[PDB]
DNA sequence: TTTTTTT
């Protein structure tokens, strides 16, 4: 009955459920109260050496030899033939030594934290002593936050959106839209980025702008690969598009980034599917532009405005005259040093936990704000004011002919002369003349040689006179 | 490092290199004129954890077909982490510890000018000429030179033997104690580059409209 | 599928996807106008052994400069 | 009942905190008053050969054979499970045989 | 308007 001893050892190791196989073909181990996976490291051998102690006293001596460890690893890799799903709980925060439950605030450890298969972690241990509400560091952080985003009747909506966007990074679900941090120089975007990075540890990541300008399916792309299972993705320094040579952001990439799964492959690895669990933040001082405009595009764009300037004492007077700033304060020259040494990690974590407990407990959702982009403004103004025609306009046909919408070929035909006169008297010509010409030439139609028409009825004409 | 020919910028670079060893690194002009994150970029990769980076011989931009300096590159070259990929590797995070110095003979030209770029530029000038005995008189008629001296042919070789290595190291340590002991910080000097002065003077001559003027 | 918006096209698409499971796949309109012989095309490998390939949200042919879907 | 001699040697090597793992995935060793790392060279074997002298004399003979050094390196690689951060002091100048403190000018070896 | 990089 006593067959291969190594086979029995491997069976006992497998019986404790410490090695699991993911759907895409990854092996995850349970070491030091955390699930880890690494394709360039011998994690299975490390796990064997670690849990040698739990086995009976007659197996440690065999486990001490590396060749026997290799044989046991081969046996274990051969036995398991089934895949499992991971990261099914979006309301848990994984740390280096446990999992925090965002609902009740209780912190789990050991087997209690094992049941939730979280394959990523913040990378640092959770300390309960510093996770408190009353602390001088907390007061300093609150003062800094109030300085960056003052709480006023004008800024209350902006501050609420800022808090929601910042707190959204904790949840592990899929976000439907990305956020633009727009502001002037020395406004505090970089400080917020560094504070968030320090607070959330390894769940933060920053990548290049190539994701927004180039294709994603052509060749290996480690930039996409590093984004897998991340909670927050940051990009910075978008070039000005006014100057020639700038490349517009392709809406196809924006559409692809809002999907639960994302394509992309690393080097020397056939892993092409990645899970999208991250909030995307693009910080720049220039409002972005896009090649194409449509409802499905502006249904996923949000913008946050920063309007507080921290200037040198000599530059206070010059900055006061500028209208782009609403408040001019001093310039703390030691804030970066304190931030880099993690002097506000747990305070920021507590503040983010409170914000999550104030906003996102019922339902997670993000709402776009397409009323700030200059390009989308003109199209939205058309959509709200200018409406098209339908078969319901048959009772109005007489008045349509009175104004010009002749029912040629069983369709309304308003002459372009009348239509351009209408848009000129309503839509200001000097502001968007080129866009108006693009509108005219896009859906241009001719009823006959002298009845060029567009089947759009302006809203005072759709009302029956 | 802005100056005319035979002003000693190269000698300063060689002295610094001999003083600080292999912490010094020289890199081409690609990093200032193309996209860093597209494809393998060993020029960016070799910049990891370095303490001083040198780019030399900036071309004249008055010539047609010469690409200008991109503002986004300069903005990307000042944050603590610079995104770049080595060949046959996938790590895309590099720690930025280096002071970046560019040796040029002509003033730089940027495609777009704004305050954010304006607060990240400093310029130091060289105004001494080391000439030959034959060309001593010609240099006296140039306003770009405030002093003219005699060239030393054997100096360069002495640098190649690291003769002035530890002396320069001691001088650098003394200067660091003199300046950076409380806190290290660099101050921009935008009042030198011409177009920057145009922006300053156009800014200072106007005040934004407000209710006080009503 | 040509018709007015909010006419149940999305509902029918979701019903078909739920009915046929993984056999459904969604692809953009780029391949309809792009050269299929240039560069790697994992998309072409994607609809292999599939049962339904969906191309939705087609660009407005009225727009100037829009690439015509080559016959 | 002592077990593998090579495992005991590897444990003794590890107890000196001479080899560390960096978050970027490369191992750093401590030879000749310096921290060295290279992705294309076996620095662990060099460390094992170099610090053989301070070990008890029953282990140097084992450490002579390259196969034993390879097995010890395998054990050491198996035992390392944690990561540490490097270059956190911005006011120290490292040389080939020490570190100079810019604040005081003192040299530490 | 591809070549090298990558396997
Ligand atoms: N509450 C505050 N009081 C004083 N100084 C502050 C405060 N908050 C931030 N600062 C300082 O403001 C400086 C500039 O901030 P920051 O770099 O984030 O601005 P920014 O607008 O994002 O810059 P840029 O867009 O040019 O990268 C920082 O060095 C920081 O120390
Ligand atoms: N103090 C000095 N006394 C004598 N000769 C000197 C002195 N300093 C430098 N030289 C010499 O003068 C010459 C000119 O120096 P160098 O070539 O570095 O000038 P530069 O303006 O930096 O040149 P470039 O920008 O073309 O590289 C060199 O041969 C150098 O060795
Ligand atoms: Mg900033
Ligand atoms: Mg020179």
């Amino acid at each position: 009955l006593d067959g291969n001893k190594l086979f029995n050892i491997a069976q006992r190791i497998l019986d404790t459920n410490s090695v699991l196989l993911t759907e895409r073909g990854d092996h995850i181990v349970w070491i030091n109260n955390s699930w880890k996976f690494n394709s360039e490291e011998p994690l299975i051998t490390k796990l064997i050496l670690s849990i040698r102690h739990q086995l009976p006293k007659e197996y440690s001596s065999e486990l001490l030899c590396p060749r026997k460890r290799k044989t046991v690893e081969a046996n274990i890799r051969d036995m398991l033939v089934d895949s499992v799903e991971t990261d099914t709980y979006p309301d848990k925060l994984p740390f280096k030594n446990g999992v925090l439950d965002l609902v009740d605030g209780m912190f789990y450890s050991g087997d209690d934290a094992k049941k939730y298969t979280c394959t990523v972690s913040t990378g640092f241990k959770f300390d309960d002593t510093k996770f408190v509400e009353d602390s001088p560091e907390m007061e300093e952080l609150m003062n800094i936050i109030n300085d960056i985003q003052p709480l006023t009747d004008e800024n209350k909506k902006n501050r609420e959106l800022y808090e929601k966007t910042l707190s959204s990074c904790l949840c592990g679900a899929t976000k439907g839209c990305l956020t633009f941090f727009f502001g002037e120089t020395a406004t505090g975007k970089s400080t917020t980025k560094r504070l968030l990075k320090s607070a959330i540890g390894d769940l933060f990541v920053e990548t290049g702008q190539t994701i927004l300008t180039d294709v994603l399916d052509k060749g290996p792309n480690p930039f996409i690969a590093n984004m897998h299972l991340k909670r927050s993705v940051f990009c910075s320094e978008l070039p000005d598009f006014a100057c020639s040579g700038s490349k517009k952001i392709r809406s196809d990439n924006i559409k692809k980034l809002t999907e639960p799964c994302v394509i992309g492959r690393p080097c020397f690895s056939n892993k092409i599917n990645n899970r999208n669990h991250a909030t995307i933040i693009i910080d720049t001082n220039y409002k972005p532009v896009f090649d194409r405009i449509d409802n499905a595009l502006m249904r996923r764009i949000a913008v946050v405005r920063f309007r507080t300037h921290f200037s040198q004492p000599s530059g206070r007077e010059a900055a006061e005259n500028n209208d782009a700033y609403d408040k001019v304060k001093l310039l703390d020259e030691g804030l970066d040093g304190k931030i880099q040494n993690n002097r506000y990690r747990f305070a920021f974590l507590y503040l983010l936990v409170k914000w999550y407990k104030k906003y996102h407990i019922p339902i997670m959702k993000l709402y776009p704000t397409p009323e700030e982009i200059p390009d989308f403004a003109f199209y939205l103004k058309i959509g709200t004011l200018l409406v098209s025609s339908s078969v319901k306009h048959i009772p109005l046909m007489t008045d349509l002919s009175k104004k010009g919408y002749i029912l040629y070929d069983n369709v309304v035909t308003l002459p372009l002369t009348t239509f351009q006169q209408k848009i000129s008297k309503y839509f200001n010509s000097r502001l968007f003349g080129h866009d108006i010409e693009s509108f005219i030439n896009r859906h241009k139609k001719f009823a006959n040689v002298s009845d060029e028409y567009l089947q759009y009825i302006f809203i005072e004409d759709i009302s029956s006179p």
